[PDB]
């Protein structure tokens, strides 16, 4: 059964709900982004409408072969009428295709709900600027602060100065990057820019790739492995048995592996800088744990909710535990005595 925190009061309306069969009145399924938990159910047997971004409406249509006239793609940052109730899709700074939701109920109410998201200050000046949101659907995956982590600029400026160091010295090392689902694609992406290389990668992934409109994407993936100096890979064979073995595949192009492996937060954050992060090493083979994170720090997650001024929040994240609740309830009255809301 669904569960009371993905149902919005006083609509039709349900958000990533999908694994749950028929939801009793939902007139209409919203899914803020293409991450397996989220989806979980949609394939071409779903008839009920799908409302989206773009982006993830290209990914249902091809990826889980969702049928066209059950999508309806929304434009962002645009006033739309979904079964006579307002709604507004804007960034959320998650992976691509990625939204919140702000719902105008008939009664005066407003919701924003936040899918997955990573706050920003960009998103003051959006039309959540505009006026009051009565309740909030957080993402509160970090919040606790122990939940500390870079930018993710100063995350790629060490990758991509690593890599570059790294086959300058050794014009025979080849880059990998561990990968599971869409996001993070800056990660190789900027890493073949500054080698000049494009990243090989499976069909399946490179499909999934070219479901994205990201610009020049022609110009930086490719399926020919051997023509490619940065290589993707599962992130379950981003080990060193899983390396070793791919090396030998490389037939002797190759005589040593630089990998990565982005990570959301680790335990490292809370006594190392990113200046200072070191690798793994075992052989000819290194791998680095890169903190670059999709989702929000502690301290950002704060700064956004301490402007927003929500006269309710209702967390979606870490929910199923008294103690993870009741951590999350005490963090929230603090922001809101601190701020004076
Ligand atoms: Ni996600």
């Amino acid at each position: 059964t669904c569960p009371f925190y993905k149902k919005i009061p006083g609509t039709g309306f349900t958000v990533d709900a999908f694994q749950y069969g028929v939801v009793e009145g939902c007139t209409a399924y919203f899914l803020t982004h293409f991450h397996s938990d989220h989806y979980a159910g949609l394939s071409k047997h779903f008839t009920f409408p799908v409302y989206c971004s773009e982006i993830t409406g290209n990914l249902l249509k091809n990826k889980l072969h969702v049928q066209e006239q059950y999508i309806h793609p929304l434009p962002l940052d645009t006033e739309c009428i979904v079964n006579g109730v307002k709604v507004v899709l804007l960034d959320a700074n998650h992976c691509p295709g990625a939204v919140m939701i702000l719902f105008y109920l008939p009664n005066g109410t407003v919701i924003l709900h936040t899918g997955d998201f990573r706050a920003d200050p960009s998103m003051e000046r959006s039309l959540l600027a505009d006026q009051k949101v009565h309740m909030l659907y957080l993402d509160t995956t970090y919040c606790s602060p122990e939940y500390t982590f870079p930018s993710q600029q100063e995350v790629i400026r060490f990758a991509i100065n690593t890599a570059f160091e790294a086959v300058t010295l050794n014009p025979h090392a080849l880059v990998v990057c561990g990968t599971y689902s869409i996001g993070k694609e800056k990660v190789f992406l900027a890493i073949a820019d500054v080698l000049g290389s494009k990243v090989g990668m499976s069909q399946e992934k490179y499909k999934t790739l070219q479901c994205l409109n990201i610009p020049e994407i022609n110009s930086l993936i490719t399926t020919d492995m051997c023509s490619s100096l940065v290589h993707l890979l599962p992130m379950m064979q981003i080990n060193f048995k899983g390396l070793q073995s791919h090396l030998k595949k490389c037939g002797g192009k190759y005589n040593q592996i630089l990998a990565f492996r982005p990570t959301g937060w680790t335990h490292s954050n809370k006594f190392t800088r990113i200046a200072d992060v070191i690798p793994q090493t075992k052989g000819n083979i290194s791998i680095y744990g890169i903190p670059y994170s999709e989702h929000s720090s502690y301290l950002e997650m704060k700064r956004f909710v301490q402007w927003l001024k929500p006269q309710k929040i209702i967390p979606t994240v870490n929910v199923g535990t008294w103690k993870s609740r009741s951590t999350m309830e005490k963090y929230f009255r603090e922001w809101k005595l601190e701020a004076g809301y």
